[PDB]
């Protein structure tokens, strides 16, 4: 019944994340990569993440090394066949997550299992129909920073099997202690979908000249008491990440507003992605 | 150069607001209503709301009194006539502002005084175009609970006086201490453009039973660190005040995304307003 073996696929921030809480919370998590040097950098994100949760007193050091003892990295597949729940966190491409579900599907042999995607642009329908029992299959979608947020979106396709989709709700809440929201394989899901043509929309009012960048962003921090204006925002999600998320918006609801604006193809192209390149709406030193 | 006297058209939830927060700042104060009934309503506002606030200890027994020493109540409008700003926080309707603003520009005489709407809904030009000095008439437009968020909007039209603006850029930072945003005369200035346009997009998830009401508030607040979730601000804001500017940003853009959606108009037709009606989204009790 519970979940108490988890795998997880992909080792950049969000799937070292998912690896992270699964661990401080208690379960044996086992992380692939396909290469060794894809391992080592997974690893290492870790540490470095539970090293800063120890220096400001969120962890202990017993915490600590207890949740490393529960961390096993590996780059044989067949390690994760006895897995009962595996969430992928890869590359947002088509074609690479089909190939890993079709091998998961075969590897992972519990009838109980669930394979979980954390994609936020690929249909969760596309990446079912690449196995042969898709009922098992489901959306499972966490945010940055996955130790901190304490939120996930649970995202049925049209067959995931009602069980399934229970034991995993109830694993997020019991186990991870976060919030978990249901809804439909529709592009963006809930939180995205609000989220992305409301920061589009504050990049065309710039554009057009009819407020600076500062101005938006001190009238949305004092008026509605968001932690961070839209500009501000924009560069923390990465201006790169935020226009493949409008692109995928636009296909799919084909509505103009979801479109990406020209400003923000402008900056894409000039390399100018936020604060993981050092400028978007704001200069990082 | 320095502003001592204040006028205030309208004793509603906003001038009472507007009020109070000017009195606090240690500034003389006018209140115009009318009818005395009007009056009588507004002085008990503003007394409510400076109880409740000694009641939570956020202000010294006599200033409550300095405060209520520096407020004036009046039915005649030429008592307005010594008054350097006068703000108008009226019914939203274009033929009531413009008779006020006519009035108002031959009542106040002297010519570095600033005549500035609260509105919403109405371009700032057309109750500009009402008087025969235009170049007084601005935009200065408040946040309930205004003696909480520190923000207000200053809107010029194609004619408002640079030394208008700038005089009241002035009070409003060093007299009321809240910050100041610009921008040009155009439906929902900054902080409504972005705000309306994402509430109704949440109002459409809930009609096409997407996601539940709970769900999305819920995914909004733990998500995205808002103090409040869209469908519980949409109450609070007012269904028909959201109406209202979704109409007035729908006839001024055309882009059907600002128009109201069915479900809202339902609910508004059926008086179901939000908190203040006991029904919206939520029921209050």
């Amino acid at each position: 019944d519970a979940i108490q073996r988890v795998g997880v696929v992909g080792a950049g921030q969000m799937g070292s994340g998912i690896a992270e809480v699964s661990a401080r919370a208690g379960v044996e998590v086992t992380v692939f990569e396909p290469a060794e040097a894809l391992i080592t950098a997974g690893r290492n994100r870790i540490v470095k993440s539970l090293e800063r949760a120890v220096s400001a007193g969120k962890v202990t050091e017993r915490e600590r090394d207890r949740a490393l003892g529960l961390l096993t990295f590996t780059t044989d597949l067949n390690d994760l066949s006895d897995r009962q729940l595996v969430i992928e966190a890869v590359v947002e491409d088509e074609a690479v997550k089909s190939e890993i579900f079709a091998e998961l599907d075969r590897v992972v042999t519990d009838p109980d299992a669930v394979l979980a995607s954390n994609t936020s642009s690929i249909p969760i329908m596309k990446v079912a129909a690449a196995t042969k029992q898709p009922q098992r299959v489901l959306g499972l979608h966490f945010f940055n920073p996955v130790p901190v947020l304490p939120l996930v979106e649970l995202v049925r396709t049209l067959v995931t099997d009602e069980a399934a989709a229970a034991r995993t709700e109830e694993f997020a809440s019991t186990v991870l202690g976060k919030q978990v929201v249901r809804c439909s394989d529709r592009s963006g899901f809930v939180v995205n979908a609000l989220l992305v043509p409301y920061l589009l929309s504050a990049i065309r009012m710039v554009e057009a000249g009819f407020a600076t960048v500062e101005d938006v962003d001190k009238a949305v921090v004092a008026g509605l008491s968001h932690p961070m204006g839209p500009l501000r925002l924009s560069d923390l999600v990465g201006l790169d990440t935020l226009k493949l998320i409008a692109d995928k918006m636009f296909e799919e609801f084909k509505e103009p507003h979801y479109g990406p604006p020209p400003l923000l193809l402008r900056m894409v192209e000039a390399g100018q992605l936020g604060k993981k390149s050092g400028r978007g709406f704001y200069t990082y030193a």
